[PDB]
């Protein structure tokens, strides 16, 4: 009948504590049907890590037949079928060469010096400030900004109105759709405004490359590359802006954790891959994925024309995959977790996120021995009705 199917997300999140359903799930009924709070039917929710591997990672799984403004969603405005998440190989895969080769391994690597020069730059604004102090504010916001604006090439003196933009793009319940269609519009024809720039002077630059792609290439389209540029910025400071958070609370809140690091900080790498696991930095569910043909999971065939949801965190707390998952453990031998997806839409800049958070952790563990969180567990300010979770604030004293 009206469906008995539940509403996803089951609940609004408390800091970051997974949902006990979810490890209920896993065990019992590992791909179960919701409702999504936007779009029309029911998905399928899966909270395993080889069902997630599928699912990311296969071919009969397409994201453009996701764009549908029918198909379920966790967000309020339908997809964009110009982003980068929208598109199928083999057309994702020449959109993905417009930038891809600014964050190989290799290249990212080259930027540690230079990031590492931002880092105590701002650390060394905080230390003039003094104890106690908002970490947000000295730290997990002007560092990634200033990482992508030189990367890409945005002015720093525009950070105010682009994390309004991107924000508002981040909604998942904070916003209704018209707000958020607005936002849109306007990042559209700001990031446009950005790479119209270089038309009669090239910069060494993404935004530059962006530029050049809109004259010499006669297979992509300029919605696209300028979609390309709104999404780069985007995730390219949101992302670690939270998860900076993240990791820092997960580290105060147990002090032993962040005592470990401070003892050894070349334990700094591992720890971030541990936390980018534990962490449910994605709020809840994913980005639909549609069957294009019948495919085979653990417990069921998903039909032709069915969307499917995986959630990230829920698969990096498999107990099949990892020993004592639901414990953070910086000596863990192996941890093949998906905090940054898999297959064709693994993350992008998944190194550069990656190379910021081991700088951010490894300069705190060094210099601020004494750190520890100086206001109230009870009244930290958890962002809500975000795709991502994260702290407003986070005043630290040492
Ligand atoms: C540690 C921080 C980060 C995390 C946890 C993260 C996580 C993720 C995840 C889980 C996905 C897959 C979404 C899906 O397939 O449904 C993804 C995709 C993406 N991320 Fe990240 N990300 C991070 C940092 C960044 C940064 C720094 C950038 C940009 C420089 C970025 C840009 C992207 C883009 C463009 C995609 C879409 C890739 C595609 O569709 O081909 N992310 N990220
Ligand atoms: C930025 C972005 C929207 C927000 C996405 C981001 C990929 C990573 C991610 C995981 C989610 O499940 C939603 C929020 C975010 C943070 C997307 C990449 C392209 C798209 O425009
Ligand atoms: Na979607």
């Amino acid at each position: 009948p009206a469906d008995a199917v539940p509403a996803y997300p089951f609940s609004l999140p408390h800091a970051l504590d997974l949902d006990p359903h979810y490890a209920e799930l896993r065990r019992d009924e590992p791909v179960s049907r919701v409702r999504l709070p936007y779009g029309e039917g029911t998905a399928w929710l899966v909270t395993r890590m080889s069902d997630a591997r599928i699912v990311l990672g296969d071919s009969r799984f397409s994201t453009a037949a996701a764009t549908d403004p029918a198909t379920p969603r966790m967000f309020p405005t339908p997809p964009e079928p110009d982003g980068v998440l929208a598109q199928d190989p083999p057309d994702h895969t020449r959109l993905r060469r417009l930038v891809g080769k600014a964050f190989t391994a290799r290249r990212v690597e080259e930027m540690r010096p230079r990031v590492r020069s931002l880092v105590d730059s701002l650390l060394d604004d905080m230390v003039a400030h003094g104890s106690p102090a908002d970490l947000v504010e000295f730290l997990a916001v002007p560092f990634p900004v200033a990482v992508i604006c030189e990367l890409l090439g945005v002015p720093l003196e525009d950070r105010d109105l682009f994390r309004t933009f991107s924000d508002a793009m981040l909604s998942s319940t904070r916003l209704t759709a018209a707000e958020i269609q607005r936002v849109q519009q306007d990042f559209m024809v700001y990031m446009d405004g950005l790479v119209a720039q270089r038309r009669d002077a090239p910069t060494e630059d993404l935004l530059g490359a962006l530029a050049l792609a809109t004259d010499n290439d006669d297979h992509l389209t300029k919605g696209e590359i300028v979609n390309m540029g709104v999404s780069l910025l985007i995730a390219g400071h949101e992302t670690s802006v939270n998860q900076i958070t993240n990791l820092v609370h997960l580290l105060l809140t147990e002090r032993k954790r962040y005592e470990s690091l401070v003892a050894d900080p070349a334990l700094v790498p591992a720890a971030v891959e541990e936390m980018l696991r534990y962490t449910p930095l994605v709020s809840a569910g994913s980005f639909v994925r549609v069957a294009t043909e019948d495919v085979e999971l653990s417990t069921v065939t998903v039909r032709a024309g069915e969307p499917c949801v995986v959630h990230f965190a829920s698969a990096n707390r498999d107990e099949e995959v990892f020993d004592h998952a639901d414990e953070l453990d910086f000596h863990r031998e192996r941890n093949p977790h998906i905090a940054f997806g898999h297959g064709a839409h693994h993350c992008i800049g998944a190194q550069l996120g990656r190379l910021e958070l081991q700088e951010a952790l490894s300069a705190l563990v060094r210099r601020f021995p004494t750190l520890d969180l100086a206001e109230p567990v009870a009244g930290l300010k958890w962002k809500q009705g975000m795709l991502i979770r994260g702290l407003e604030r986070q005043i630290v004293s040492w």
